[PDB]
């Protein structure tokens, strides 16, 4: 089976861990330790192809070198976390020495009403980067599979 090393990055408290845990364990862990940086593995079938996902939940430079695709996560109720996205993307470009790195922009906490980052803002940013944008809720699981599977599809497109 093919293996994909994915890396989840973004400001603190945006939901990187909650998203990863939903993908791996299929439940919403609300109070997860904010300091645990670790990799999780799960065998899934994506578009009929069996894949082993090796996902690093960031909170280290060994996985930025080996990571094949990156989830850029902000929270839709956290303007600063969206402003920080550019920093994370630039840091990945620097380590990869490349402008063509599979990435997906993720706007998490879509269940909340207290939104300060417009969907149009995020779509504008993703368009500028040339990457997909997916809105998620780790709480309700909305969009969680879509975010990670979309990233795998971008790595597959990249390799082909
Ligand atoms: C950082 C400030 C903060 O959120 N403080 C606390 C007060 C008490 C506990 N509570 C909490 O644990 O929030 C977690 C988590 O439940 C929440 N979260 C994550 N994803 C979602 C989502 O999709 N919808 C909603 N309504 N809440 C979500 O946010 C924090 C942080 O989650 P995390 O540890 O996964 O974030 P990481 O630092 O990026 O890993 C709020
Ligand atoms: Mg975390």
């Amino acid at each position: 089976m093919t293996e994909y090393k994915l890396v989840v990055v973004g400001a603190g408290c945006v939901g990187k861990s909650a998203l990863t845990i939903q993908l791996i364990q299929n439940h919403f862990v609300d109070e997860y330790d904010p300091t645990i940086e670790d990799s999780y593995r799960k065998q899934v079938v994506i578009d009929g192809e069996t894949s082993l996902l090796d996902i690093l939940d960031t909170a280290r430079d060994q996985y930025m070198r080996t990571g094949e695709g990156f989830l850029l996560v902000f929270a839709i109720n956290n303007t600063k976390s969206f402003e920080d996205i550019h920093h994370y993307r630039e840091q990945i470009k620097r380590v990869k020495d490349s402008e063509d790195v599979p990435m997906v922009l993720v706007g998490n906490k879509s269940d909340l009403p207290s939104r300060t980052v417009d969907t149009k803002q995020a779509q504008d940013l993703a368009r500028s980067y040339g990457i997909p944008f997916i809105e998620t809720s780790a709480k309700t699981r909305q969009g969680v599979d879509d975010a990670f599977y979309t990233l795998v599809r971008e790595i597959r497109k990249h390799k082909e």
